[PDB]
């Protein structure tokens, strides 16, 4: 159980300056021959050579052209080659070898492996190793020289990092090509491609150097007409990243590959950014709405990679988020910019509340720099990449855009081209926090402690207001819980952007204000306030924080209405709704404890009820918002709030909070539902792949959320609506008509109509998959077989397996089936994915990340399964690692 310590951090004894590769592609094998052209470092002292080298097969390895024998010379064990110091030379040296790898039978996808009829690699983070020996870390920079071999006719496009320099014809229906990529690279960032692709092109004229740039975009031909949006996206995102933050792309060429069989979203090898087809490929005849915003969100990804990862890179993996959580943030305010709309600010605040919260209270929990690990593959986490995120944005609001530019721009400038460290990007943003203040005695030290402490800051409001003085007061307190990684926890740098609103009239009182909370506690006091304000909290949701307002729901009310914030309108809701959970959920748990006869249920505000006809009736209010505050919190948010949750009592509660709106607004629904539809549905762009309106597919999100509730409300002839839906041309609305009419006997009948509109674009039937998945059927496990035995079979796409399977875990009321029988599914599902493909598994115990927080019965039945996982004599060390940190051994 080899453990890694952040602070253990030593450079190698070797360098390796050059690789030299040659990739030979067979039928039933690949040959890989390198050459690493070798230097002693000062840090060296005598040590034995070892290479990273996993599941390679040794043909001959050599010094200096000199072969070397096994086992008075070498030792390898397939995992490291360790070649005795006594032969190893004291200067510059050459070290060769020749392997074989099977990428054929590699069906955990990393390192080199074949997707459907590619040959493809993914080297990040420890991949490289699986391909040829190394020193596979990424302080290890080197120049590359790759030769490519391969079949022409099944393989006539070739790939690799850099310039193609030569391609020739070799004897037997062969051809090569050869790379140079004369820039230092990590060995993570290698990549090859090879296959029968097709693509699409253009060309880009860079900013200032006005340097030509080559796009390229490829898929498999079938789906090559899928491509266009993705070349959109990344013109897009060269343009935003000159635009915002001054920079060129550097290279003479990008590709982007899109494969069938991908563990993640995408790659950012340089110059070859690699991706899941899902996060690639779209149409609109093809696609369901939110492919349209991945795949931006993913290119534009991949694309800031060039600077914050690939020109500026890592020395060590523990500082995984400098580069992660910076283009996350990157990524976010492009996409921000974009859609422009206020629902993609929402969409992440949503999913870091739910998913990264319930991490971070978890026996998983991790601050976004680790201490140390055992798998790095278990640290590419929604904490370190998301709240991640919101650190490196927290940057921004505590020194407004144009002292957040010159800090990131000394960043850059200060780092380009070397390795750097989390200290790095603090120290840059802490010359600019100087200048901001106007002086240089002004630090960021404190804000390290974002780095290093783990959970979630509690933060807490009391106010005061003295109407003779006109004086308005603030208190606030920060608390972070105490978990296994500090015993005690240190207070924050919090930045809480506040306005003041007057209850009276709407109107704000004061200008932006951006709070200093740097104490565990702290009063903020403003003079001058005409009246008792409401105050709007952490707008644009300013840290990544437990919110605790302390507001009335009248006060809460008044904010939705009118507060100028999306997200505090947003917020003020949830709060709302999550005091309704609380107090509903506790009325049904004393009732079935107390096996009450009779009980009472306190019902839902019903001003609450008002405003939210208020806001669905404004015209010019936002559809997306709207759909927003029509839904009630995530139950991966409402879980962090309650101990000993019972699911089926939280679904109990679920169903009479919503029960209760509907029977008020149920009306309003139906009147919104049939008056979107002209704008929603319009067909105008519909066979124009470029063109990509985000309020109209938030339109057609707020009506099938409608639809959804008042198909569960069993509204009056609603089925005739569903009917209608499935004609839909969209694929969201008629993959939506699936999952309502689960509440009819109908539902079958639009299983077999939505099974043959999608059983023919591998990408759709996906997303088929998952609707099935997620449909609230009573007959669900039946079905999940049907799907088993007439769909999936036993394919090891990884789109495939998580389509079936994980939708699915996010049904409260059958999947956490007081039997187990939910639990005992998955586990099955994950101890047979892992005997293939050990990181996908990791990803399908995602619903056991809440054990410890359900009812005892729950938690004693998920922790078996989790044990017999663990028991499973074949589990692969990623399974193990994560499962023993999980349940907590
Ligand atoms: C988060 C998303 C969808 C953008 C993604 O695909 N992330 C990539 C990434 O950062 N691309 O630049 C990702 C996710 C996980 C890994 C990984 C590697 C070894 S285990 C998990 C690598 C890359
Ligand atoms: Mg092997
Ligand atoms: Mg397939
Ligand atoms: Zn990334």
């Amino acid at each position: 159980p080899k453990i890694h310590y952040r602070k253990d951090y030593k450079p190698s004894g070797f360098i390796i300056n050059q690789v030299t590769l040659n990739i030979n592609i067979h039928d039933q094998e690949t040959i890989v021959r390198s050459v690493l052209d070798m230097d002693i470092s000062k840090h060296n002292v005598g040590e034995d050579l070892v290479f990273d080298g996993v599941g390679l097969k040794i043909n001959e390895i050599s010094i200096n052209n000199k072969k070397l024998v096994e086992g008075e010379e070498y030792t390898y064990d397939n995992e490291f080659l360790t070649i005795f110091s006594k032969f190893v030379p004291k200067s510059k040296f050459a070290f060769s070898s020749e392997v074989i790898i099977h990428p054929e039978t590699n069906y955990a996808l990393t390192g080199l492996y074949k997707s459907k009829n590619i040959i493809v690699s993914q080297c990040e983070a420890t991949g490289f190793r699986r391909i040829t020996f190394f020193i596979d870390r990424p302080d290890m920079m080197a120049k590359y020289d790759v030769t490519v071999t391969a079949d022409k006719e099944k393989y006539p496009v070739l790939l690799s990092n850099g310039d193609k320099v030569n391609e020739f014809e070799i004897p037997g229906g062969r051809h090569g090509a050869r790379f140079n990529d004369p820039p230092l690279k990590p060995c993570y960032l290698f990549a090859v491609v090879a296959g029968d692709l097709k693509h699409l092109s253009a060309t880009y004229i860079t900013k200032y150097t006005k340097k030509k740039v080559e796009l390229y975009v490829f898929s498999e031909e079938k789906y090559v007409s899928k491509l266009q949006w993705a070349l959109e996206c990344l013109k897009k995102s060269m343009a935003f990243d000159e635009d915002y933050f001054g920079l060129e792309y550097d290279l003479s060429r990008l590709n982007l590959v899109a494969v069938s069989d991908f563990n993640v979203g995408a790659m950012e090898n340089k110059g070859l950014n690699i991706f899941n087809a899902n996060s690639l490929l779209a149409s609109k005849k093809n696609s369901i709405d939110f492919s349209y915003a991945r795949i931006l969100t993913v290119v534009g990804h991949e694309y800031f990679h060039q600077y914050t990862g690939n020109r500026v890179t890592l020395r060590d993996w523990f500082q995984l988020t400098l580069k992660e959580g910076l283009t996350v943030h990157r990524e976010n305010l492009f996409s921000e910019e974009m859609t422009k709309t206020v629902t993609t600010r929402l969409s992440h605040v949503d999913l870091l509340r739910s998913v990264q919260f319930l991490e971070d209270s978890s026996p998983l929990s991790h601050p976004i720099r680790p201490e140390s690990y055992v798998s790095m593959e278990n640290f590419y986490t929604t904490t370190v990449y998301d709240k991640g995120s919101e650190v490196m944005r927290m940057y921004l609001t505590i020194l407004g855009e144009e002292y957040y530019k010159k800090g990131f721009d000394i960043y850059i400038k200060k780092n380009d081209g070397n390795t750097a460290t989390c200290e790095d990007f603090n120290y840059a943003m802490e010359q600019a926090y100087k200048m901001k203040k106007a002086d240089n005695s002004a630090n960021l030290n404190q804000y390290l402690l974002w780095f290093s402490q783990s959970g979630t800051p509690h933060v807490s409001f009391k106010y005061n207001y003295d109407a003779e003085k006109k004086q308005y007061s603030i208190h606030v307190n920060q608390y972070t819980k105490p978990d296994e990684n500090q015993k005690e926890k240190k207070p924050l740098f919090i930045p809480i952007s506040v306005g003041l609103i007057n209850p009276e009239n709407g109107k704000e009182m004061i200008s932006q204000t951006t709070l200093e909370l740097t104490k565990e506690s702290d009063t903020f006091v403003f003079n001058n306030i005409a009246v008792k304000p409401i105050p709007s909290l952490f707008r644009g949701f300013s840290a990544p924080v437990y919110i605790e307002d302390q507001l009335t729901d009248e006060e809460r009310i008044l904010l939705l209405k009118y507060d100028s914030d999306a997200f505090v309108r947003y917020n003020s809701c949830t709060n709302i709704y999550m005091k309704q959970i609380l107090m509903n959920y506790n009325e049904f748990l004393k009732a079935k404890n107390e096996k009450l006869e009779s009980f009472q249920l306190t019902p839902v505000n019903a001003q609450f009820i008002d405003a939210i006809k208020y806001l669905l009736e404004d015209p010019h209010a936002d559809a997306g918002f709207k759909s927003y505050i029509v839904s009630l919190p995530q139950d991966r948010y409402i879980i962090n709030f309650v101990s000993n949750l019972d699911t089926d009592v939280l679904a109990d509660t679920k169903e009479y909070i919503y029960k209760q709106i509907g029977d008020k607004l149920n009306d309003v629904y139906y009147k919104m539902f049939k008056s979107l539809e002209a704008k929603a549905d319009d067909l105008t762009y519909f066979n124009d792949e470029s063109h990509v309106d985000f309020d109209q597919m938030n339109m057609r999100t707020l009506r099938n959320t409608l639809l959804s509730l008042l198909s569960k409300a069993q509204y009056p002839n609603i089925l005739n609506e569903i009917i209608e839906h499935s004609k839909s041309p969209y694929p969201s609305n008629w993959l939506t008509s699936l999952s309502v009419s689960a509440y009819f006997d109908k539902y079958f009948e639009l299983y077999d109509k939505t099974y043959k509109l999608s059983k023919d674009d591998e990408l759709l039937l996906q997303e088929w998959l998952k609707t099935v998945s997620r449909s609230d059927r009573k007959d669900i496990y039946e079905i999940l077989k049907k799907l088993e035995n007439e769909v999936l079979k036993d394919s090891k796409n990884p789109n495939d397996i998580r389509a079936v399977y994980l939708p699915f875990t996010n049904n409260l009321r059958r999947f956490h089936d007081i039997s187990g029988k939910g639990y005992k599914l998955i586990a099955e599902v994950i101890t047979k994915t892992d005997k293939f493909n050990p990181m996908v598994a990791t990803q399908l115990c995602e619903p056991f990340k809440l054990w410890n927080k359900l009812d005892t019965k729950r938690q004693e039945l998920m922790l078996n399964e989790m044990n017999t996982m663990l028991q499973e004599p074949q589990i692969s060390n990623n399974l193990k690692e994560y499962l023993l940190r999980l349940t907590n051994k």
